[PDB]
């Protein structure tokens, strides 16, 4: 149950691109993010949005379960940090 | 809310050990588990142990906060699969 909140000064993305090695593009879109860490202050991370996806309007939100798989040492890793709308 | 499960195949863990490069000793404790990720069936992830914790008794388990971090890119990532008992 993390608590991930977009302030409303972090309601847009950017986007990052470029050409991967055997030729093809590439565009990635990155949003900024507010996640509570239970430290005194929430910590700001950066998410990289889905092929396709929009940012995410300001509000609360929790984490979706296919943000994470198994990496390939057998441990959870998470992949992208996909958001779900809170409560 | 993940799920977590370590079966009574999984009540105990294994010590990995060595010795780090400025010539420092250590020793990891693995456990294994299922998690939840959404699939037909849960699937089979390999968690350190902390310095000092014994291996998680057979039941449900979820994910605790500390197991997460902001990495060196400023995306979050998974640490150490922290568990605290469920419901």
């Amino acid at each position: 149950m993390i608590k991930v909140e977009i302030k409303p000064s972090q309601a847009q993305f950017t986007t990052r691109s470029g050409v991967s090695r055997q030729g093809k593009p590439y565009s990635l879109n990155e949003q900024l993010c507010y996640v509570d860490l239970g430290n005194e202050f929430p910590v700001l991370v950066k998410i990289t949005l889905d092929e396709g996806q929009p940012a995410y309007a300001p509000g609360l939100y929790t984490v979706h379960l296919s943000s994470f798989k198994v990496g390939q040492f057998g441990s959870l890793m998470i992949d992208r940090l996909r958001l779900v709308p809170a409560k």
